[PDB]
């Protein structure tokens, strides 16, 4: 069996703004990392991590936000376990079914089809080794950590910045902002090691073939 390794839970949206035809829009990706310390207190230390294209998609940026999170956590040392929600069932049913599919077919693309492969590979190859249970929940829809990503990708998108990588959160901060109080959001406790149920593992991509 397995080594020791962490388990974090991490949240993460994305959005565009504006109304422009499909990739035309700003676009932001936003994820925030919880991590509690095994044996501690049950104080959650919380990072963030976000990134930002000038004109995008909704379903590219969804891919950035996995992509983001899990190099961020994969420059520590260790594969990790992951509890990762986020309101793209683009993200949830592509990781746990349609990746699958793809690989099945030899990651060849359809013609007239945008699926965004290349990015579907590099998502894939992103998540590695980590052990991942993929998670669906509504947004805009009271979940307070999603909303919190929500406004990390709209801030990215904004404003056209990165993080780089992990950075101190501003969860807090927002958590006690006016605004946010008024909204009447609930928190999700950090999971158990327990809740942990992990996807199987994900397909070794097919590197340098033609589509």
């Amino acid at each position: 069996s397995d080594i020791p390794t962490p388990l974090v839970a991490v949240y993460a949206d994305e959005s565009c703004l504006g109304n422009g035809r499909e990739g035309e829009n700003p676009g932001g990706a936003g994820v925030l990392v919880e991590y509690a310390r095994p044996g501690g207190a049950g104080d959650i230390v919380r990072r963030d991590v976000w990134v930002s294209e000038p004109a995008t998609t909704n379903n590219r940026m969804a891919l950035r936000s996995v992509i983001e999170a899990f190099r961020a956590i994969g420059h520590k040392g260790t594969r990790f376990r992951v509890v990762f929600t986020t309101d793209s069932r683009y993200i949830v049913d592509g990781m746990t079914r349609w990746v699958h599919d793809w690989a099945q077919r030899g990651w060849k693309r359809k013609s007239g089809a945008i699926e965004n492969l290349a990015l579907w590979q590099e998502a894939v190859q992103a998540v590695n080794g980590h052990a991942v249970e993929w998670r669906w929940v509504r947004g805009h829809a009271g979940h307070a950590q999603n909303e919190y990503a929500n406004h990390l990708a709209v801030t990215a998108a904004g404003g056209q910045t990165q993080s780089g990588g992990l950075v101190d959160s501003g969860y807090e901060e927002w958590a006690a902002r006016v605004s946010t109080a008024a909204s009447r959001m609930r928190l999700e406790p950090f999971p158990d090691a327990a809740a942990f149920r992990p996807s199987p593992a994900l397909p070794v991509v097919a590197a340098g073939r033609p589509s």
